[PDB]
């Protein structure tokens, strides 16, 4: 993956496309749906795909990418693929084995990016959400800094080109960077980010430490049951996004997307519909003026669509802190 892309440069020297297609799905969808959407995204010009072991779509996402490679549409070297290790496998001795598993599902030799999915470990086992009889997740205690060293080991094994974190707070990022004998800084922190939760402080913090912020929930999230309060407001129905979309001759979505791009953020997106997937690629075509950027900074309202509420009582729930 070389410099001839709309890409930013990670602190390990590697390139990441700034617009990524997300491969998580609503509960209501078969997992094969991800094969279909990946083929569509590739044809629309997407090169960056984001996934996770817990998504359980990596095997279908791999079929889709591999058939596009086979038929000559793309090369592996022009695809940027991310996975994430899930809470059940954060123990140092389980991190690599989880990555080897995903590579086997994918039939890939490496992933371009591998993240800690959440800074919170759960009871190890095949079950992704181990619970007790009250329906409550079983937390486990892990040294996150030991998890980090196992990540670094995955990078020096060639299993992943870069390593980063997802859903870390300021204090949790510090932990890692201040860890003695640190070999690689996280290249990114993938966190929810939209006009209702604009992450100004964590963005500024990540920038100061050469950490790329990669945003999900750019469009208000797919609202997954039950991660998202079904009575939170729908981001893209927000009047000022409608107003600005008319002004610029776009839609609410494109305005949301462009807002993040102009902030130096790497942006994820998912749609189940082909024509949206094609539409999201128009983000590259137009500029929002700086007074309009300030307008959108004003929507900030601490509306967190995915607080990972099922984790609330975890020693490490990242979302208590201001940022
Ligand atoms: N790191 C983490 O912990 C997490 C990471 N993720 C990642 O983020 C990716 C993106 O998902 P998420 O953040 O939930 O969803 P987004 O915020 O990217 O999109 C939200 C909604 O926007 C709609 N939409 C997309 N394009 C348009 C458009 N052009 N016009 C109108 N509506 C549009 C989609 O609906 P529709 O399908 O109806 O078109 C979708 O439900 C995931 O696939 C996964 O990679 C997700 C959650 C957590």
């Amino acid at each position: 993956m070389n410099s001839k892309c709309h890409c930013v440069i990670l602190n390990d020297g590697n390139f990441i496309p700034v617009l990524g297609f997300g491969t998580a799905l609503p509960l209501e969808c078969p997992k094969s749906k991800a094969k279909e959407l990946t083929k569509i995204a590739i044809d629309a010009g997407f090169h960056h795909f984001d996934s996770a072991s817990v998504y359980n779509t990596e095997d279908h996402v791999g079929e889709a990418i591999r058939s596009k490679i086979a038929d000559g549409t793309v090369r592996r070297e022009d695809i940027f693929y991310t996975s994430k290790v899930w809470c059940t496998s954060l123990h140092p001795e389980l991190v690599r084995a989880s990555l080897e598993r995903s590579l086997q599902k994918l039939q890939f030799d490496y992933v371009d990016l591998y993240l800690i999915h959440y800074p919170m470990a759960l009871k190890p086992g095949e079950e992704n959400f181990p619970v007790d009889e009250h329906g409550k997740l079983i937390f486990d205690r892990v040294d996150l800094c030991a998890t980090w060293e196992a990540m670094e080991k995955c990078k020096d094994a060639g299993l992943t080109k870069s390593i980063g974190v997802s859903n870390f707070n300021y204090r949790q990022l510090e932990m890692i960077l201040n860890k003695p004998g640190l070999k690689y800084k996280p290249v990114c922190n993938q966190v929810e980010c939209h006009p209702y939760l604009n992450q100004m402080k964590l963005l500024d913090f990540c920038k100061s430490k050469d950490i790329v912020l990669v945003a999900y929930g750019v469009l208000g999230t797919q609202r997954y049951g039950g991660w998202v309060d079904q009575n939170s407001p729908v981001l893209l129905d927000e009047p000022v996004l409608g107003s600005m979309a008319k002004k610029y001759n776009r839609t609410p979505a494109l305005i949301a997307l462009r807002y993040q791009l102009q902030r130096g953020i790497v942006v994820l997106n998912t749609s189940l519909k082909e024509e949206r997937i094609k539409e999201n690629m128009q983000v590259f075509e137009f500029q929002l003026s700086s007074e309009d950027m300030k307008v959108l900074d004003g929507l900030n309202r601490n509306m967190r669509y995915i607080p990972a509420a099922i984790f609330k009582g975890h020693p490490n729930w990242p979302f208590l802190d201001e940022y």
